């Protein structure tokens, strides 16, 4: 079982492809734009993976798959997923109570909490590896 082969314009980490996209989009836009290349915004869940995140990310900013789902208080993935992994920025997301929903990701790789019309030059998408058989 070994799982690390990736489309075109997709690098691999672990068992995991990643879309580092570009052009200007909105969180809603960016989350259409990774489900119409069959993958979504990208969930993470530890520090190995947030590490390999920061290495190729925008510092401009990217947006991520985190969001406070419906407004409840509580941020969830776009798949469905819990937070256990975070890497929020000093003060995140407490300190944003002015309506900010959608999650992305500085340069730095420490997230932010956003509001959702916030036009970003650029966002990460994911997807399953798939494996070579057994040859």
């Amino acid at each position: 079982f070994v799982c690390n082969t990736c489309p075109e314009k997709w690098i691999n980490f672990q068992r995991k492809c990643y879309y580092f996209g570009k052009g200007t989009k909105q969180w809603v836009h960016a989350r259409y734009a990774c489900d119409d290349m069959e993958g979504q915004l990208v969930s993470i869940h530890s520090p190995e993976e947030q590490d390999f995140l920061t290495k190729h990310a925008s510092h401009t900013g990217s947006w991520i798959g985190l969001r406070n789902l419906d407004l409840k208080g509580e941020f969830i993935w776009v798949d469905g997923s819990h937070v256990d992994y975070s890497n929020w920025a000093p003060g995140e997301p407490t300190s944003r109570s002015q309506g900010e929903a959608c999650v992305m990701m500085r340069g730095s790789g420490r997230w932010n909490d956003a509001f959702c019309d916030r036009k970003l030059g650029a966002w990460v998408c994911d997807r399953l590896a798939t494996c070579t058989p057994p040859a």
